[PDB]
């Protein structure tokens, strides 16, 4: 179609065709919480979410819709699983564990080494000292604790959101191939090498999404609280795998000593690959890559 602007770069809108896929994402800490034979997803009146994916599911029919799933789940918890993916075809559940994502890896003693010799190769006049102190201690305590450590194996060890945002940013590196790597069958329209399009489990479709067109097939939700606004990644679309954008922000996580995937995976790069700098707007910036549909009812858990 046509175009969009940021400053003076022009980038082309690239399609989303109405089959992209959906990709919902649900890492249970705590499985023991829901019953035994009970679908291992949150759904109370406070929090839907199970809900919110199967309403999803219902109104885009022919779509295929993601469920990337973690967690210690009991074997009537996913049987409960597979009786979902039997009642709503277009649902695929998939394990984050059926995954290889050793191909986007990296070790800690190589990022902590790199940033040693960097930091070290200045003189005492621009070393950052205490970054110093704290890579050499975290070196050491890999070194004699868990020597091969890597990005993966240290992320799997994390609790919180830290670990859903690491793992969301390289499903969304694979794209469409993450269902055929799972082995979801009948989905049909699917692509190799096809994009994806991932919303968090409280934004709700209420119609059709229809054909997108995003700058350079990628658009993020921007959040507006009070005044402000900001790149999130409750809504990450990109209309084929391994997008450079995705690509330079795990550069940016392989580069940095304690690479966040959300600021830097996600923000980093997409500021890198559209060159949003220091001298340029944040606002104008937001405006252009914003994802903006009317058929999602975004940020639900925000009170609504
Ligand atoms: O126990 C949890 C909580 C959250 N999430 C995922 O993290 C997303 C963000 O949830 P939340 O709205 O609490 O985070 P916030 O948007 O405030 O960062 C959800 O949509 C889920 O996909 C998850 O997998 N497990």
């Amino acid at each position: 179609s046509g175009s969009a602007n940021f400053a003076g770069v022009e980038y082309p809108l690239l399609p989303l065709d109405q089959h992209t896929p959906l990709l919902f994402q649900w890492f249970e800490r705590n499985p023991s919480r829901f019953g035994e034979n009970q679908i291992p997803i949150i759904n109370t009146q406070q929090n839907p979410y199970l809900n919110n994916i199967i309403n999803a599911a219902i109104i885009e029919k022919e779509r295929t819709i993601g469920v990337l799933v973690d967690g210690n789940f009991s074997a009537g918890q996913k049987k409960a699983l597979a009786k979902l993916e039997k009642q709503y075809e277009n649902i695929k559940v998939i394990y984050n564990s059926d995954l290889d994502y050793s191909m986007y890896d990296k070790k800690l003693s190589d990022i902590y080494l790199e940033n040693i010799a960097k930091i070290e190769a200045q003189p005492a006049n621009v070393r950052d000292e205490y970054l110093l102190g704290e890579i050499k201690k975290s070196l050491n305590e890999v070194l004699k604790n868990n020597p091969e450590e890597s990005l993966v194996s240290s992320h799997d060890k994390r609790l919180g959101h830290v670990r859903f945002d690491f793992y969301r940013n390289l499903f969304l590196l694979k794209g469409s191939n993450a269902f055929l790597e799972a082995g979801k069958h009948g989905c049909h329209h699917l692509q190799p090498g096809g994009g994806c399009i991932y919303l968090d489990a409280d934004m709700l479709l209420t119609g059709k999404l229809g054909t997108l067109y995003l700058p350079d097939g990628i658009a993020v939700h921007v959040s507006r609280k009070g005044n402000s606004m900001s790149l999130e990644n409750g809504i990450i679309a990109v209309n084929r795998s391994e997008h450079p954008a995705l690509k330079k922000g795990l550069e940016i996580m392989h580069s940095k000593p304690y690479g966040d995937p959300y600021i830097d995976g996600v923000c980093g790069g997409l500021r890198h690959y559209f060159n949003c700098s220091i001298r340029h707007n944040y606002e104008e910036f937001c405006n252009f890559i914003e994802f903006k549909h009317e058929h999602i009812f975004m940020d639900t858990s925000s009170l609504t």
